C-alpha cells in the first residue's frame, strides 16, 4: 500500500516500456499508437460502448480518451454517435490483421515479460518488509 | 483478461501526469529524470549499475545518457562511469527537497497505482 523506495515505480516504467517494445512491430503495421490499440481491443471485445464504459475498462478519464477517439475517427476506424463509439466496417476488419483473437491474447502475450515478473517481485518485497 | 495490462498503462500515464509540471521546469523527459534520481541517491555509478537499478538495458539507457550529457548534467568516463557535474548536483535543489526520497512515495496515494497493485496481487 505504502511505497517506501523507488524500485516499484522504476519497475512500472520498465514494464510499460517493455509492453510497448513488444507491440511496436504490430502497431507500426496496423498504423496505430499503443493507446489507440488499447481502445480497439475494448471495442473488439464489446462493440458500441459509451465513452464512459470504455474509460472504466481502461481506467482512463474522458480527457485522456477524447483525443484518442478523435484520432481513431480520423483514421476511419470508429464513429462517434450520441456518446456511443462503434467500429466502422474497416475497424472491424482491422481485427483480422492483428491475429485471430487479439483482444483475448493481449495481456497473455506479455505474461512472461522479465520486466513484469520484476514488478510483481517488487510488490512482494514491499509486502515482505 | 487484459485488466492488468490496461492498469499498467494507466498507472504509468498517471505518474507522467503527476510529474509533468516538474519535468517541464527541469527540462527533462520522464526516463531522463529517473536516471537523475538514481545518481542523486548515489553518484559515480557504472552504466551497468544504473541499468540494474532501473531494470533497463544498456541500449535503452544510452540515448538517455546522451541527452543528460548534452544538458551538461552528467559526464561519461571509461566499464563506463556516469558522474554528476556541478550543474547536475545543483539541479537536485530545483526538483525540490529530497527528490529521490519522495518520488515513489508521492505515488503511494495515486488511484491508478492502487488499481494496478490490486491486479498484480493475483499472479
Amino acid at each position: 500500500l505504502l511505497q517506501l523506495d523507488n524500485q516499484l515505480c522504476f519497475a512500472l516504467y520498465s514494464a510499460n516500456l517493455a509492453m510497448h517494445k513488444l507491440y511496436r512491430g504490430l502497431l507500426k503495421a496496423l498504423d496505430l499508437t499503443y493507446p489507440q490499440y488499447l481502445v480497439m481491443l475494448v471495442l473488439w471485445e464489446t462493440d458500441e460502448r459509451s465513452v464512459s464504459e470504455i474509460g472504466e475498462r481502461l481506467y482512463l478519464d474522458s480527457a485522456t480518451l477524447t483525443p484518442l477517439l478523435k484520432r481513431l475517427q480520423a483514421a476511419g476506424l470508429v464513429t462517434r454517435t450520441r456518446v456511443i463509439i462503434a467500429l466502422t466496417e474497416t475497424g472491424r476488419a482491422l481485427r483480422s490483421k492483428a491475429g485471430a483473437v487479439p483482444e483475448q491474447v493481449f495481456c497473455a502475450s506479455a505474461s512472461s515479460l522479465d520486466e513484469l515478473r520484476q514488478l510483481k517481485q517488487e510488490l512482494e518485497k514491499l509486502r515482505s518488509s
